[PDB]
């Protein structure tokens, strides 16, 4: 209980760096990269018991995942990858690993001051996405 209290809420993207390059490294195709890179998503995080729900809403796609920390699940990503995901809490950071086709990417979400900072890593390429409360 109260594991993720500081994450809960509705968040809006305010800045992005290197997202196109992250998407290229993941394998996202040109048209999706252009449209997704234009998106200004909200991220809506809630908790009910042990179940965490993360919704992403934008003009490109509306997605939702629900999960229990440490318990793998199957996810279809906004770029239509079918991945096996596990999300854990590591020293206060939500760490989301996605595995598919022998590849792996990690998305970290952390609270820093009044922001929720999202760091996406695919091999050597990192993208930093900053969200603020809506
Ligand atoms: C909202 C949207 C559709 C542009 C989006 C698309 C992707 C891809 C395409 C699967 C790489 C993605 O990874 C993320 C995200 O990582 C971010 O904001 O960085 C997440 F998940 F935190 F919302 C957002």
């Amino acid at each position: 209980s109260h594991m993720c209290d500081a994450f809960v809420g509705t968040w809006k993207l305010v800045s992005s760096e290197n997202f196109d390059d992250y998407m290229k490294e993941v394998g996202v195709g040109f048209a999706t990269r252009k449209v997704a890179g234009m998106a200004k998503p909200n991220m809506i995080i809630s908790v009910n018991g042990d179940v965490i729900t993360i919704k992403s809403e934008s003009t490109f796609k509306n997605t939702e995942i629900s999960f229990i920390l440490g318990q793998e699940f199957d996810e279809v990503t906004a770029d239509d990858r079918k991945v096996k995901s596990t999300i854990t809490l590591d020293g206060g950071v939500l760490v989301h690993v996605q595995k598919w086709d022998g590849k792996s990417t990690t998305i970290k979400r952390k609270r820093e001051d009044d922001k929720l900072v999202v760091e996406c890593v695919m091999k050597g390429v990192t993208s930093t996405r900053v969200y603020e409360r809506a």
